[PDB]
């Protein structure tokens, strides 16, 4: 059960300011995982290179989400890093639709085994479809978000 | 210039079938792998690998009222992207991908063959949309094979 084994720590949650670009976001959210040795040193650029060709924007209402990740060979330990954006930043639609997704919540995934992605996505679906959960993520502070996701993971 | 795996995926008419009541989880995986193996879309031992994955990383999804499974294995075992669909006569238990103790009573199986794991997000996003569409899913349990191919084919595009 990937969710039960995923590492999710207090310093894996952060709010990013309104200036951030998509690459800024990905880099900022990789930072904790890199420092914790969960992923390779250059993880952010592999996630960035993947995003531009295979985007990970999920058009969910009212709060758009993205789930950027890369190949399992770049992951040492399973983990999730969460960013809350001050203003929406467009990620391309994962479904191939032409209109961008105005993303406010980023779930960066670091999975050491691709057979785990099904458990993890299934779980992300449950969450991002929870309108009150997702809305509260836009008002909570880093502490509250950690406790809320941490509880949700179980 | 939008990469979109559902657009490219090969879903042919003989990649839809009903199965008889007597089938086991493994019979199902073999029955669904066959046409893909026959078409050279996957390696000859593709079914073995899907079975091996299922044992430790189950692919049952507890959607209601119609349970589903999405059996698949590593990209390295796939030559051409495809989906192979099975409609079961009676439910067959698959273990819950989410890890709950209760098995999923599956009636529809969507075998996935993806040559690049970066495409699984697009495909699973599509699948989650379909299997949570309660009326679409009820129709698959009454439609014939031609109708099902038609229905899923339209839905893919």
């Amino acid at each position: 059960n990937a969710m039960q084994g995923i590492h999710f720590r207090r310093h894996y949650v952060r709010h990013l300011p309104k200036e951030v670009s998509q690459n800024d976001i990905i880099k900022a959210l990789a930072s904790p995982l890199i420092n914790d040795g969960m992923v390779v040193s250059d993880f952010a650029d592999h996630v960035i290179t993947r995003e531009q060709n295979f985007p990970t924007g999920l058009p969910v209402e009212p709060v758009g989400v993205a789930i950027p990740h890369t190949d399992s060979k770049y992951v040492r330990q399973n983990a999730i890093s969460v960013g809350i954006l001050a203003e929406p930043v467009n990620f391309e639609d994962a479904g191939g639709e032409p209109d961008p997704v105005p993303v406010r919540v980023v779930f960066m995934l670091a999975l050491g085994n691709w057979f785990d992605i099904t458990n993890v996505l299934w779980w992300i679906m449950d969450v991002i479809q929870d309108e009150d959960f997702m809305q509260q993520l836009l008002v909570m502070n880093d502490d509250e978000i950690y406790q809320s996701i941490y509880t949700r993971i179980s």
